[PDB]
């Protein structure tokens, strides 16, 4: 898989404006928001924090495979791309893989990971090995030991037309949930450099996984 390409994309900015409510094409036909400032922990721990250093350390393991990775953006300080943008930068990198990284603010009893993709398929590629990425990251992020959510979804899988990171890929893309901030026991994961790096090394495991099947 050394030389693949591996687009990497930690949900949300490190900071917002009014900017954020600017409309782009949802892919779909519609308008939605530029941007969204995310969740965040009971204590304060956001979610576009929890997506920059878990996606960092994903783009850590996947570059010593000999991976080619890009980041939809470079720091947690300041504006962001929006969601057009994050699919249109990935776009034109013609990945082997796509990945979006967020979590989620459920209700508390809630918790663990779903895998978002792209339905009804806009393409032959959302249709056919963007399904496949998704079942292979749900495998593996569960073969990790991160339980699939209970609360939403269904079996760790979720068939999204919403999403225009998803809608206007045109390369294999999924966008993972990795579990719900409002929850105490994912949200010690999510607080720590340690779980992070589970979530991390669960994540390139499903990257890899899909990767040896190109
Ligand atoms: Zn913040
Ligand atoms: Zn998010």
């Amino acid at each position: 898989i050394a030389g693949m390409v591996v687009f990497i994309d930690p949900g949300h900015n490190g900071a917002n404006d009014a900017s954020i409510g600017r409309q782009v094409p949802t892919g779909r036909g519609g308008t939605k928001n530029c941007q969204a400032s995310g969740t965040s922990t009971n204590s304060g721990y956001p979610e576009h924090t929890f997506t920059w250093e878990t996606g960092l350390r994903l783009r850590a393991a996947l570059n010593a495979l000999g991976v080619r990775t890009a980041l939809s953006r470079g720091n947690d300080n300041a504006l962001g791309p929006c969601v057009d943008e994050r699919a249109n930068m990935a776009n034109a990198l013609r990945p082997n893989a796509i990945v979006s990284l967020h979590a989620d603010g459920g209700p508390a009893s809630g918790r663990g990971f779903h895998v978002n993709y792209s339905a009804p398929p806009l393409n032959a590629i959302q249709a056919g090995p963007s399904v496949q990425f998704a079942r292979i990251m749900r495998d593996q992020l569960q073969a990790s030991g991160i339980p699939k959510a209970n609360y939403i979804g269904q079996d760790g899988l979720y068939g999204r037309s919403d999403l225009a990171g998803l809608n206007l890929a045109q390369y294999p893309s999924i966008l993972v949930e990795l579990g719900n901030m409002k929850n105490p026991a994912d949200s010690a994961l999510m607080e720590s450099a340690e779980g992070r790096q589970k979530y991390a090394n669960a994540l390139v495991r499903g990257v890899a996984g899909f990767l040896a099947t190109q």
